């Protein structure tokens, strides 16, 4: 219905993530923490860093429990090391309950904490499969649910403000929502469209139709699920498997053809420019996925603008871009540019994910994003990749 305490609880950007405020410990440290689907542990800094201006402080906390046992995570978008414990947890503009769960102190880190950057930690909101060191490492959220009534579902509302935010403004501004237990009707316009979560691990899906404009893709819908598609907070991007990138960049260009653009603009590498106000988007097409849906042989989709998948970037007086689709050997990643369209509901309790039009999507006087339904679609479970 209505969660009033948790509408407009995060802040940051596609390029830097999306963070919640926490507090861990007892009295309570508070620290910003990046939410991430994408992986599936509670991992703040817990030392000294130059890019961290607080962290964890297990010494001050009387409810700090050592685990004696160490945590390594390899190089990804940075590496870590930290040593797991368990602690009292709370999210100040959340459900108003405290937890118990574990949380890997972070010790030593490569390229992990970003300078700029406001987040202090990572929440992994994915299933225990992929925790480090392995499984037994219960997820916050399986924590969360096991000792609250708080329904095993969470959605989120990531707002991209169509524009760069300075160092002062991205402080400042509401980026978006984060509804732990619940669905709020204000956040979406439209109808929720849900397609099953194929298997808990990360929250993988399966896409069965690809357009560009309305264009079909035409490959063959294993190609868009080549090893896995899921659904992550914590990837800036859209990012789609080789194969894919090459039909979809080719089928972008064709459609965007009245104006060229440089090999590194298509790269993610370089930005494009436009004086202010003129950013031509028109031009540029509108992409679909369709997901497979609830109901058997059918589909829906989900369609975003040139206004989701170009992300602002500071240049000058300019409007400056950098294109955000790009290639993967991991499969299919629906980043940050997909899910600023939309309002998306984690139904864990009934293993599926819900899409709708959302409340902040950025758009222009002619075109709006879209969730779509129901197409016929048949012999989706072979979009699905074995092996
Ligand atoms: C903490 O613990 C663990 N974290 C992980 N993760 C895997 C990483 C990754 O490659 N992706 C795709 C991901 N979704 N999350 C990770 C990170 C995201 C950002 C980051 C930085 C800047 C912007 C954005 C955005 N949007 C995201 C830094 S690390 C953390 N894996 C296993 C673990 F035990």
């Amino acid at each position: 219905g209505s969660f009033v305490e948790m509408v407009d609880n995060l802040r940051g950007k596609s390029g830097q993530g999306y963070y919640v405020e926490m507090t861990v410990g007892s009295p309570p440290q508070t620290l910003n923490i990046l939410v991430d689907t994408g992986s599936s542990n509670f991992a703040v800094g817990a030392a000294p860093h130059p890019f961290l201006h607080r962290y964890y402080q297990r010494q001050l906390s009387s409810t700090y429990r050592d685990l004696r046992k160490g945590v390594y995570v390899p190089y990804t978008q940075g590496k870590w090391e930290g040593e797991l414990g368990t602690d009292l947890v709370s999210i100040p503009h959340g459900p108003n309950v405290t937890v118990r769960a574990n949380i890997a102190a972070i010790t030593e880190s490569d390229k992990f904490f970003i300078n700029g950057s406001n987040w202090e930690g990572i929440l992994g909101l994915a299933y225990a499969e992929i925790a480090r060191p392995d499984d037994s490492l219960e997820p916050f959220f399986d924590s969360l649910v096991k000792q609250t009534h708080v329904p095993n579902l969470f959605s989120l509302q990531l707002c991209g403000a169509g524009f760069p935010l300075n160092q002062s403004e991205v402080l400042a501004s509401v980026g978006g929502s984060m509804i732990i237990g619940g669905i709020d009707h204000s956040l979406y316009t439209g109808s929720l469209w849900y397609t099953p979560i194929r298997r808990e691990w990360y929250y993988e899906v399966i896409i069965v139709r690809v357009e560009i404009n309305g264009q079909d893709l035409k490959m063959d819908c294993k190609e868009y699920n080549y090893d896995k598609s899921i659904v992550d907070s914590g990837t800036t991007n859209l990012r789609l498997p080789k194969k894919v990138f090459e039909a979809a960049v080719k089928s972008i260009k064709a459609a965007s053809s009245t104006e060229k653009f440089p090999d590194g603009f298509w790269l993610g590498e370089q930005l494009v420019c436009w004086q202010a106000g003129t950013t031509p988007w028109n031009i540029f097409p509108v992409i679909s996925l369709y997901l497979m849906g609830e109901v058997t042989n059918q589909s829906f989709r989900i369609t975003i603008l040139p206004q989701q998948y170009l992300r602002p970037v500071e240049d000058s007086q300019d409007d400056c871009y950098k294109f955000a689709i790009s290639q993967s050997s991991t499969g299919t990643v629906m980043g940050a540019v997909i899910m600023e369209g939309f309002y998306v509901v984690f139904d864990r309790a009934r293993k599926r994910i819900g899409f709708a039009v959302s409340a902040c999507h950025v758009h222009d006087e002619f075109r709006t994003a879209a969730v779509e339904g129901p197409f016929v679609t048949l012999d989706m479970e072979d979009c699905g990749y074995n092996i």
